């Protein structure tokens, strides 16, 4: 049964697999994803499991973790949009000028911040910042700063609390059984419920990679409501990049026409995400 | 049981009712919807039982009473689609410079229309035209061209006739359980499967008249499913509008982006009516 050692175990495994990553990358795109899957789940850890780990070091940690994931995964998110609004465009015209055009700014637009990404992600890997955390997951791949009584406790408990504040956050969303067309600033917050949802999509990845730090070194159920879960928040975030382009200077209003379709068609995939997550949370 | 007599009474009855509402229009509104009505009934009964009464005045009759109350309906068209429109925008916005923008440019746009529509239709009832056609439903009202033999003739295996129509066409269109962003030109279909609906709806109209000239001078299901078809005729016309709104020259990218989220929901509504219809239909 699961303890101290258990957690110790995992953490150094993925630490482990985190080097191997890093190793590969300095021979790349496989090497950037198995680095990701890595940093956040030893940030997962590091935060489902802090009581049993040495503060100032998880607190150090986390947000580093947190910097390195993020900048890996930029590229690829920019990539992926362009790729599903493509996608979008093609089926909503079942391309007339319009279409045409939206896709050829979204192209445009999507693959310079796709190319800023990638070189802003390499800059950070040669960067003296991404070294030093690298630096201390070499050192976790041996010593994990384990508290005095983190040996002997028990890890259920601490992944049952993780379970549960998933379980509390669901049953505070709202059932199902649209703000289409908005403006955007700043201070706009054009689709506030998304958040609940993109927070929930949070608490789930923790609660799996919990599990797995239980089980040491499949539910379908948890995989379809996480795949809802990724659909919701990459819908979300493609209507909102439509949305955008639609404010770019001297653009022909077929093209923004075209734009406020396949916003709107986005929104639409994140209310289907929201009732699958239901119908997959409730079996 | 029916017969050509019944027949006669119903058109003699029709034909009152239009010249009632005729003179009460010659002191408007309520009086021009009372024309549409009975000159929609007459020309239905002079198709459906066509067999029973003189050919040539029939094919007389028939495109000018259609002639009436086609140049009648405009006006009110336009109007309902307006509001179908407001409405919707309203809806969309859960207004934005953007829909703002859209509502006040169909708001012109559809309003002209109206006015258009509404002053060609008092010139079409001052004109020689219209009072042949209103002379001939005078005569229409003491008077009805029977054939030799529909006195006796029983007039259910015509109602029925009308009845397969109906029902053959519907067997012809596919079950339910998009093309949102199209170009515009005379030579486009951008909806081809609109056509067999709106065929649909007038053999529907056909089949409702024919039940009332059996029954001579309520169906809830039948009711359901014409309710349907008119929504659909009404979802259609107006998500052209907005399409159509789209090519305005000059327009804002913002107000061409709200009009394509508003052409989808109406095209939305065109499918949710089509199933509406199919569950009505099928019971
Ligand atoms: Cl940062
Ligand atoms: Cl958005
Ligand atoms: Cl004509
Ligand atoms: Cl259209
Ligand atoms: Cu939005
Ligand atoms: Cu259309
Ligand atoms: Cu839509």
């Amino acid at each position: 049964s699961p303890t101290g050692d258990t957690l110790a175990g995992y953490l150094r495994a993925q630490a482990t697999e985190f080097l191997r990553a890093l190793r590969l990358h300095r021979e790349p795109v496989e090497a950037a994803r198995a680095l990701r899957r890595s940093a956040r789940r030893i940030s997962a850890t590091l935060h489902t499991f802090q009581s049993l780990l040495d503060t100032d070091w998880c607190e150090g940690m986390r947000p580093e973790l947190a910097w390195v994931s993020g900048t890996l995964a930029m590229e690829h998110a920019y990539t992926a949009r362009l790729e599903r609004l493509l996608n979008a465009l093609h089926r909503l015209s079942g391309l007339t000028v319009g279409a045409a055009k939206a896709g050829a700014l979204l192209d445009r637009q999507l693959t310079l911040a796709r190319t800023r990404a990638h070189s802003t992600a390499l800059q950070a890997m040669g960067s003296s910042r991404f070294h030093a955390i690298a630096d201390k997951v070499a050192v976790l791949a041996s010593e994990v700063p384990l508290t005095p009584a983190a040996a002997t406790a028990d890890l259920r408990p601490l992944a049952t609390a993780a379970k549960d504040r998933l379980t509390d956050a669901v049953a505070a969303l709202p059932l199902i059984t649209a703000a289409l067309i908005h403006g955007l600033s700043p201070d706009t917050v054009p689709h506030p419920q998304d958040a609940p949802w993109h927070q929930v999509r949070l608490l789930l990845r923790l609660h799996r990679y919990a599990r797995e730090a239980v089980s040491g070194p499949v539910d379908l159920r948890l995989l379809s409501a996480g795949q809802a879960l990724n659909r919701h928040r990459d819908a979300s975030e493609a209507a909102a990049a439509a949305a955008q382009a639609a404010r770019t200077p001297r653009i022909a209003p077929a093209t923004a026409y075209a734009l406020g379709v396949l916003h709107a068609d986005q929104r639409h995939e994140v209310e289907a995400a929201r009732f699958a997550f239901q119908q997959a949370w409730q079996k």
